[PDB]
């Protein structure tokens, strides 16, 4: 009787025998690859550890991993929570917007803001002129 | 022979006996965990239960996920549907999730002018109207 | 001696045997695919189903309910293919996924004032010019 596996990457199993004699173990385990990201995009192992090289620190587990393995929900709410889009900052470069975070459209000077969401759920986003007297 | 699994969040492994003598099933399955979301932003099951309180009602099955399982891919999809960025609306916060459309339109005196460059850089820019 | 799966759609496991005494036993993961269209995620049978135009899905995909488990490279892809749209005027509609350069420019007779507080909040205001 043998034991293969489907997918290697999905799936492992693995038989050992490690009692000297007639005890035989097999261990069936997922493999699983961790999910990274930058600058609100999410990157794999290997990209993120191949193209980039500044300011991340990655393992060499890690940097060998090609994502081609399955996630758990942690590591993909995770990945999602740090994912987003970004947006220019005066004060120039960018800043990452992810998710559920608070994007407010005030108005200054001279100006009115009016960010509307209508029951599709579509938002609009209009400013006014006010011209008195 | 020993059947054991790798490792116990991820895959679940019950050898029983119980379709009568001398058959012996090996059930092999593998444990998955749910998403859940709030105001655009992904929580376990756990997190979700014991963190907010108003409004939301998680099973007590759910308030002890810890997001250590595997996850399905509807799971996955309609947790990133449900998941995205909240705008402050002027009326009082309004989630703004993925697919739905935002118009950027212009009012008194004001123009709206959204442009989309090749490398899909959005450039939003309004403009002030004086004629004449 | 039975090896049975406890979800199909998640875990597969099958018993075969070519000619006699060799009997294999592949235990496979079934997954899904994750798709999407205009920035919304959608399942297989929903996109092959629901939408018709400029899409090819195929018959394994059309009949796939996304109730199989993920890799990282599907969820991945299907993440940074997903996000929302704004009113371009050109017009139509275009897609904003994650990781986009979305910059708040001034124009005439405005000034783009876009600061991010500590919370990570982003607050976004417009001034006028007249000089």
């Amino acid at each position: 009787m043998d034991f293969v596996s489907g997918d290697k990457d999905t799936t492992s199993v693995t038989v050992e025998s490690k009692d000297n004699g007639k005890r035989t173990e097999v261990k069936i385990g997922a493999k699983t690859s961790v999910i990274k990201d930058h600058n609100g995009k999410l990157f794999t192992g290997k990209e993120l550890k191949d193209a980039n090289n500044n300011g991340v620190t990655v393992t060499e587990t890690d940097g060998k991993d090609e994502g081609n393995g399955l996630v758990t929900a942690k590591a993909v709410i995770d990945a999602v929570n740090k994912a987003g889009w970004r947006v220019k900052t005066t004060g120039d470069d960018f800043a990452t917007v992810a998710s559920g975070t608070n994007v407010t459209f005030a108005d200054g000077n001279g100006t009115t803001a009016e960010v509307t969401k209508a029951n599709d759920g579509s938002i609009t986003v209009k400013y006014n002129v006010k011209v008195a007297d």
